[PDB]
């Protein structure tokens, strides 16, 4: 179970690496050093948790979960998936959806509305348990089912907007006048649909891409998309408009939709993002651009590199796909800010490896 899958992906290539043998070992070196430096049993409440850096003083976001689950679940470690979901159900909030920032005590954080959820990191949580469900069976100590079908009904509730189905940032805010499309996860959401007969979610779907073709007008045919921005794809008050930390993820969500459905609409965003890259190729990537392609930040780091990659999965050049490979398993941050770009690379690297298979399809 779990790496290496040894699936085949229905559209486009399978992976992009250039030494498939190699691979294996390699995604294993990657995970354990993972494991060690994010998971920790301090200030867990009697679990595990996936804490952030010392950048930030070890506090942990639902974010990391979601992460930290994903991976957990593909490397084929339940007691361990077991462990950090307990944290998760520990921090459920009023909406069942997980609390969105916690210190490293325990302590859920009152500045920053610490209690309200983050829809990324629950859609990635409940896709977990779907994984979870379908390779282990939900008739041991937690029923890995039954939690997603729970999870899933709330995030629509409560993270989507009714009507318009235009997806919300967190439970409490956001829809038409500001979303994330880094957010935007059509594929998890046609697995929603398929998994719990809830069709309601292929609407989201479609929404994600009608926002996303409102954002083309204005992003000079570069494909990259804003931070934040309303549902016309305009700014919104107070948030980034620019394609920098929240924004590189776009590529990755979007990418999936295609392997796992061959989605046209990904395919076409795909494309056009990763031919924008192609032009200061692999080692040109920074940190930081206008919505136009003026750069504006000029880091090369592990935040940015595995979503492009992600991204070339569909086809603009599979050439260019191979020394965007090359560039992400060669990229990896220094420590003290080891969270966030270590995590995006580790999970871009088992999607263009082919290893992050559709979890309703044949494991």
């Amino acid at each position: 179970a779990g790496v290496p899958f040894n699936t085949k992906y229905p559209y486009g290539p399978t992976s992009i690496a250039d030494n498939q043998s190699e691979v294996t070992a390699m995604l294993k070196a990657e995970w354990e050093d993972w494991k060690s430096k994010r998971i920790t049993s301090n200030g867990a409440g009697g679990y595990k948790r996936v804490q952030r850096d010392a950048s930030t003083n070890y506090d942990t976001v639902s974010e990391g979960m979601g992460y930290g689950l994903l991976l957990a679940v593909c490397f084929n470690e339940q007691a361990l998936f077991d462990d950090l979901y307990r944290y998760v159900k520990s921090h459920f909030n009023g909406n069942g959806l997980m609390h969105w920032h916690i210190d490293a005590n325990n302590n859920v954080t009152s500045h920053d509305g610490g209690d309200g959820a983050a829809t990324d990191a629950d859609e990635d949580i409940a896709l977990a348990l779907i994984f979870a469900d379908k390779q282990w069976g939900s008739s041991g100590a937690i029923n890995y089912g039954q939690e997603a079908r729970t999870l899933i009904n709330n995030l629509y509730n409560h993270c989507v907007e009714h009507g318009s189905y235009v997806l919300k940032p967190g439970d409490r805010w956001g829809g038409s006048s500001v979303t994330n499309p880094s957010y935007f996860a059509p594929a998890w959401y046609k697995v929603y649909a398929q998994y719990t007969g809830d069709t309601r979610w292929n609407q989201v779907a479609d929404k994600c891409y009608q926002i996303v073709e409102e954002v083309k007008k204005y992003n000079n045919g570069t494909g990259l998309v804003p931070d934040w921005c309303t549902a016309s794809g305009t700014p919104a008050s107070g948030q980034s408009y620019d394609y920098k930390y929240d924004a590189t993820r776009y590529g990755w969500r979007t990418a999936v939709d295609y392997s796992w459905f061959g989605d046209q609409r990904a395919k076409a965003n795909c494309d056009m993002l990763t031919k924008f890259f192609a032009r200061d190729g692999a080692k040109g990537i920074v940190d930081g651009y206008t919505i136009q392609g003026s750069k504006i930040s000029n880091n090369h780091n592990a935040s940015f590199i595995g979503p492009v990659a992600a991204a070339s999965m569909t086809g603009y050049d599979l050439n260019f796909a191979k020394e965007l490979y090359r560039e992400t398993v060669a990229v990896k941050d220094s420590e003290y800010y080891g969270y966030y770009g270590n995590s995006l690379r580790l999970l871009t690297l088992l999607y263009i490896t082919g290893n992050f298979p559709n979890p309703l399809s044949d494991l």
